[PDB]
């Protein structure tokens, strides 16, 4: 059944709730993103008003084929109603059409519920900054100290740094680089334009990103793979073996492949600096996991949670366990004493 942390009290609002059948009482569901464990239910059938930003909304009607009649995309940094609520979504610096969204209950009562997002202090300065928030529904991906990690552009400088170097060297080698998902573009956009090439790709993959307003995007990419010298695979195929088998296919063009892994964080960083990290290497392949995150640090969500000062915090994220329920809670708390709300 439908948990607690996807229904917005006072109202007829879920978040992130398509994969329950029908809602009793829900009468708008809000979508944040277009990653699949949050949109897990939706297609073409499906008859409810789905509420979410244009870039989500794009994403629904092309690769889903949800009917048009049915999305209803708004704009962000403005104050819409909805069934009779005061909503404004928020860029939420996750993946392209993230959204965090914002109500006003007729009570009197402010919610914020950030989806997925990385914290920034860009947001202390949005209308967050206008009004108090007394219930924060907080993705706690990452809330954990243990969990550090560099600036994206401290990693974007170290992937084209590497690149640019390695190809000036032997102009024969290839990059790969992986995906799964919309999300983390600037890691294959960046090493494309220090090359001076487009990035080539699958039919699929160059459709979903025709859908995510990027400016100029036509200048940047291709289904012409012979063209490129950057290549996009699945996620999957970036291994020793994936990569042999996708060389081979190459004709003969090239004779060096270095691969990026974008993960999330891997234990690897408790201990090396971005400036250290070294590929795993087999024969002609390299493999090069790159710690670029599209959720908070430990320390970015701490920050943004001491600055916002909630009545109540509702976890979204690693919520199935009592051990990281109480571990979550404990921070939670020490929080709130040391900044004194
Ligand atoms: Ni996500």
């Amino acid at each position: 059944t439908c948990p607690f942390y996807k229904k917005i009290p006072g109202t007829g609002f879920t978040v992130d709730a398509f994969q329950y059948g029908v809602v009793e009482g829900c009468t708008a569901y809000f979508l944040t993103h277009f990653h699949s464990d949050h949109y897990a239910g939706l297609s073409k059938h499906f008859t409810f008003p789905v509420y979410c930003s244009e870039i989500t909304g794009n994403l629904l009607k092309n690769k889903l084929h949800v009917q048009e009649q049915y999305i209803h995309p708004l704009p962000l940094d403005t104050e819409c109603i909805v069934n009779g609520v005061k909503v404004v979504l928020l860029d939420a610096n996750h993946c392209p059409g993230a959204v965090m969204i914002l109500f006003y209950l007729p009570n009197g009562t402010v919610i914020l519920h950030t989806g997925d997002f990385r914290a920034d202090p860009s947001m202390e300065r949005s209308l967050l900054a206008d009004q108090k928030v007394h219930m924060l529904y907080l993705d706690t991906t990452y809330c954990s100290p243990e969990y550090t990690f560099p600036s994206q552009q401290e990693v974007i400088r170290f992937a084209i740094n590497t690149a640019f170097e390695a190809v000036t060297l032997n102009p024969h080698a290839l990059v790969v680089c992986g995906t799964y998902s919309i999300g983390k573009e600037k890691v294959f956009l960046a090493i494309a334009d220090v090359l001076g090439s487009k990035v080539g790709m699958s039919q699929e993959k160059y459709k979903t990103l025709q859908c995510l307003n990027i400016p100029e995007i036509n200048s940047l990419i291709t289904t012409d793979m012979c063209s490129s010298l950057v290549h996009l695979l699945p996620m999957m195929q970036i291994n020793f073996k994936g990569l042999q088998s996708h060389l081979k296919k190459c004709g003969g063009k090239y004779n060096q492949i270095l691969a990026f892994r974008p993960t999330g964080w891997t234990h690897s960083n408790k201990f090396t600096r971005i400036a250290d990290v070294i590929p795993q290497t087999k024969g002609n392949i390299s493999i090069y996991g790159i710690p670029y995150s599209e959720h908070s640090s430990y320390l970015e969500m701490k920050r943004f949670v001491q600055w916002l000062k909630p009545q109540k915090i509702i976890p979204t994220v690693n919520v199935g366990t009592w051990k990281s329920r109480s571990t979550m809670e404990k921070y939670f708390r020490e929080w709130k004493l040391e900044a004194g709300y």
